[PDB]
């Protein structure tokens, strides 16, 4: 794309959106927003994760505005995406330490709930195509499930990283957090961000504002340019584990909220 | 709202506090606290007491009476009375319990601390840990609210018009409203988390918008909403409570001409 | 106060000053920068910290030079603090884990002393007048020996914002840190600045530098004006517990290091 | 090198690289990532760790396109598959392994995080925790480096010449040296402590020295170099193995006229 | 001590400073204390010499009057890179299982240094002021209870290597006008120690009228500790350990009365 001339009051527009986790279990059903209880293997050899005990990514395309194009120029105009606002929404559930959960003096029968703990993993993407991803698993002898999205019999060189073991995400709910990731080697064309803090009894830590937002503008002062007029989000928000008393753990993950400001930029 | 120039007696400054409210009643002995955390045993049969969650704190202040509205342009918020929690000798679970010595093991456990300042109440997205908890007839919350209030329901809507009523685990802000209203949230979680916080009296946070535009005040009415868990309250006997402190605002406006 | 022009040529100062901390055990005896051995009540009702047990804030007031006033003028000098540099002295101290500490293996008597560890309370306030105080208490039903500074009988809204519990720091090593904190609705003429990291087994965070200067002015370009001539300078610095063999523990505190830069300030 | 004017499409190119981590398990093989696993010896006088069983640097020369020598002006740098670290259920120790039950405890322990970007090999100073460890024949070290190679020795230099044989227990940049090269490393400690990772497309690192001067390409050659410990994972039978992750580098050259 | 002008004029001099943890050097426990012992109260608190780290310091010879002046420093810890050891006599993870790697270097870190034109000065100030330091030690001798605190009286300056107590001596801040020092302390016993290096950071040493300090005598003043923390052994026994410091300092002539 040869990238030309940015526009100058109608020219802007605001899209707002949501992405609802994919942490395993299903939607419309009592443990919605968890996974299932994780299951450990022995070994490498017969690692098998069941279905809805792992988290997957968080996927939607966002149709956008009539460009209004002019009929007779050589050039056309795209939605480039300049700037956005992201919050993880619902931190405030994570004040529960009444439901279900494992207690902090479980001999005495005695404390509030241990609550939600363990590894957060935060990432969110805002491109002009579907974010372009790399495989790339902690054990490449794991059998994921039919229901996943994945490189099968991927090999040992899968557990590091393998130039010929590419993906796109194009399906919510499908690709396993554990086996994909944003690929650098590509993504021109999106903006993404990424924190991990791993572990079982980790603190979460998570803030909420209406007051930031994020510039999306590259080095050459352009956003993603929103190809066949499509805005594409992915995100995946693990806050951490849920442990019932009999020592049953789950992910736990919470919904993502995008604003994102979108102007006119002449192409072509 | 159609936003003309700022007027330049322009300029008034409103100082307030809200008091937490983690559910024991005002007034008396645990004014400040939560009773007694029980946890239920499955997600079936959660019902959790009155007193035992914190609701968020809010409060309307009077401002003096094309129009001009009064427009919120800075702030300064505080957390109070962070100096008690030096206390380690009130009733506290003791770090050598099994000697019966050493300090209280004293305030321990989650921080969630959120603010909001805006020209009418605080927009909230309803969103629960477990869809199928009974909140007590004193709480607002949306009953019966479906497996979707686990995560982003776009029905589940409601505006924080009740000071130590709406449960702080049932509501947040909503990002997708909330136009007049600047918030600020942080939470640290667990239950032996060391709490942290800073106070001072020299910084200000500035509420413009990126158009210059800060919270307009409708009907001359300035909008304060918090909550300020500090962390848990453990007793010998292991029985925990929240502990809450109350928050300090000071709002600078100008008046700015509007229609 | 009117105030008017700055004067910029005689007409600037620095003063240095300690406070020591005031943590309970007396003054020039053995356990000097200490609490004495805490005692925990068995409820709210029976609660009596015995003095020597808890900490108190420190203050001074320092006398400045001679202003040299215009005997004609409608006019006043006045010193205005302008910055500070402030300082935890004696951090180097906390090294040491040999001075009768429980061990960090107590099971096997081997490994070095646990040191320092637990909550860190540091605040100081640099004024023109008496640092504004407001009273709050875990609980309200805590009596205070006679030795100390409260108000007594306080009741339970004295355990959040009550506006009618009120002080001013008018004396060093008698109000309790824990009874006390500084006013947000006064303090026009001090500034504050305040830091508490919970815990018993938190490990002390402290940094001390020469190069680290803080500005006083107010968002008006004015500083704290010293009113009869005095800088008023409080300060508490809890750096954490000192646990002995036998399980018992007592507050540790450390000096705080002040050099302020005043200016002549003309005021009506 | 005298330095003199920089050439302003032709006078940018841009390269990109990844740099594999070398925990010590061979290629291709099940443990590809990952060292062998830990063995402890119970003296400094009869310590010796045997291959396999610590990470050694990573380093890869890229070929590059009064004399013209390309400068590296800027790079971003990722850790990759940071998402791998959300699995736990890979044969891992569980959280309550009494009980048979809860996750994996997943990857912790200590991060050491470092790269180099360099006209020339990374200068290397050797310092080894214990003098006395008897390294293996796989690796390159200075051998018997005496009781001063436990702090510093002006006399034990090395360059990073060889990927996957250079220990990191046993080398680290050498900061009298490397004018040429720009490093940056953290550590993080201890066996239980939680991996923070970051990643993102968005950050760039300027290459340029006080003098406005980046790398400049000797031989026409760009000098990586890496180590990525993300932590330990830890078996049922708490058997404990290094775990690495790859490092992407992009790198933006100019020609820049030198004598 | 008058300025004036800044004044072939540039210089820049490197220099390391090895730790003095307290195990004699060139022995094979350098870089190391030797196990810590405790005693059982303050009044009979007697410190064994090689079991507590003493500060490091040099004096680097550089080559109306002129004076060296530092402007800028770069400084870092070397050798961060030995800490990913956990194979070298440590316990382990699991010891009751005989498991697991070492649980290496952890507990508190102490990292100071100083750049100044004439020696660091300094505060005394200690934990328990009834300890007993040994012969080898420099300390001020029955320094009193004031001493556990600040006391006006109890100053000295760091004019030796390896024998001021890093527990009984800090940088005073009512003095080092000439001198720049930068500390921080993070306490603890299972701490992770935290540490980071590049050759990108360089720090200016000017205060606020511009100055940097001056060379008295054409003579650099380092100082620093660092202390990592604790290497404990399989019978549990503790002992600190410390990493050398590296410093590059940038001096240029200043014209002084
Ligand atoms: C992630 C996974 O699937 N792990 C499962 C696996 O663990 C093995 C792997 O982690 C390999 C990776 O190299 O390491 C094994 O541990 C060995 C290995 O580290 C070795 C050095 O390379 O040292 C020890 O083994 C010693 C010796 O070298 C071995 O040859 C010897 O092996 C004997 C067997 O133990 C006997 O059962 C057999 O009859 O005869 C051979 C002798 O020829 O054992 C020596 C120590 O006694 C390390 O232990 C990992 N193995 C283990 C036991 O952890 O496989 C195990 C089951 O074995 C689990 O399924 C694990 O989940
Ligand atoms: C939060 C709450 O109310 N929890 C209570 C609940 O726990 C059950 C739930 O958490 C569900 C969520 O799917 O999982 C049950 O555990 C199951 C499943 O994870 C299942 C896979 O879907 O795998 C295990 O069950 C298998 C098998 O599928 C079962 O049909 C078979 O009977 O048992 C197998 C295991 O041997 C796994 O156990 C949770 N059940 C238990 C037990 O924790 O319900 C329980 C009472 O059953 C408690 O009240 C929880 O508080
Ligand atoms: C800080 C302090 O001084 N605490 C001492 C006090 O503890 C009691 C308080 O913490 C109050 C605060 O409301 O709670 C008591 O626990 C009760 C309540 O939480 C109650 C519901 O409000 O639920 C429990 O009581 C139920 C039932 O509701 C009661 O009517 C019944 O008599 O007992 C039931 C037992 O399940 C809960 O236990 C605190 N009481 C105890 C006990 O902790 O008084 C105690 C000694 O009695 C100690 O002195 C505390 O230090
Ligand atoms: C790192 C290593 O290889 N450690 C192995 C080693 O441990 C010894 C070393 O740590 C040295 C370093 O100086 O200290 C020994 O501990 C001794 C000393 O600290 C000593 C004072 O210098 O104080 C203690 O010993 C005293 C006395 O001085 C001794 O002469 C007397 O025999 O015993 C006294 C106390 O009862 C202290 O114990 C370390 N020794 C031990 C034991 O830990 O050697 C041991 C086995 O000898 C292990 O192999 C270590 O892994
Ligand atoms: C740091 C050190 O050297 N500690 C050793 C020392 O411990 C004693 C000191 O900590 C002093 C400090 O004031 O306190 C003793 O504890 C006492 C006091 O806190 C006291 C009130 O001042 O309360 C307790 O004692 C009361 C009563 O006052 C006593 O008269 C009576 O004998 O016992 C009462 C309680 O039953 C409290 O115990 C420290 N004493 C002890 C013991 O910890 O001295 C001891 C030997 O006694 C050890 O050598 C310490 O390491
Ligand atoms: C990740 C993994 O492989 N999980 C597997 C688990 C674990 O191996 C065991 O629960 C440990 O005993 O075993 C199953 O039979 C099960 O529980 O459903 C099948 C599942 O494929
Ligand atoms: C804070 C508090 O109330 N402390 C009280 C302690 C503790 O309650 C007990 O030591 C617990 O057993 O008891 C006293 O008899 C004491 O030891 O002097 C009275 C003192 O006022
Ligand atoms: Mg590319
Ligand atoms: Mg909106
Ligand atoms: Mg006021
Ligand atoms: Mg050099
Ligand atoms: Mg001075």
């Amino acid at each position: 794309i040869e990238v030309l001339a940015v526009r100058t009051p109608d020219s802007i527009t605001e899209i707002e959106a949501y992405l609802n986790p994919r942490m395993g279990q299903p939607q419309n059903e009592d443990f919605y927003g968890f996974s299932d209880n994780v299951t450990v293997s022995d070994d490498f050899g017969s690692d098998a994760p069941p279905w809805k005990q792992f988290p997957c990514y968080s996927t939607a395309r966002i149709s956008l505005p009539m460009l209004n194009q002019d009929m007779t120029s050589d050039t056309i105009l795209m939605w480039e995406a300049i700037s956005c606002r992201t919050e993880v929404m619902g931190v405030n559930m994570l004040t529960n330490v009444h439901s279900a959960q494992k207690r902090v003096y479980e001999n005495d029968r005695e404390g509030t709930g241990i609550g939600v703990e363990g590894m957060g993993y935060h990432m969110f993407a805002i491109g002009g195509e579907p974010l372009e991803l790399q495989f790339m698993v902690f054990n490449h002898r794991a059998t994921y499930p039919a229901e996943a999205t994945v490189i099968k019999n991927p090999g040992a060189s899968s557990q590091v990283f393998d130039p010929n073991l590419k993906g796109t995400l194009t399906a919510d709910g499908v690709f396993p957090v554990e086996a994909w990731g944003p690929d650098p080697f590509k993504n021109e064309n999106t903006r993404y961000f990424g924190q991990y803090t791993g572990g079982t009894q980790t603190p979460p830590v998570l803030t909420f504002t209406n007051t930031q937002t994020t510039i999306l503008l590259d080095e050459n002062g352009v956003g993603p340019l929103c190809k066949g007029d499509g805005l594409f989000l992915s995100c995946a928000d693990i806050v951490g584990f849920f442990t019932q008393h009999n020592k049953k753990m789950s992910f736990r993950g919470l919904p993502r909220y995008f604003r994102v400001t979108l102007r006119k930029r002449v192409v072509k």
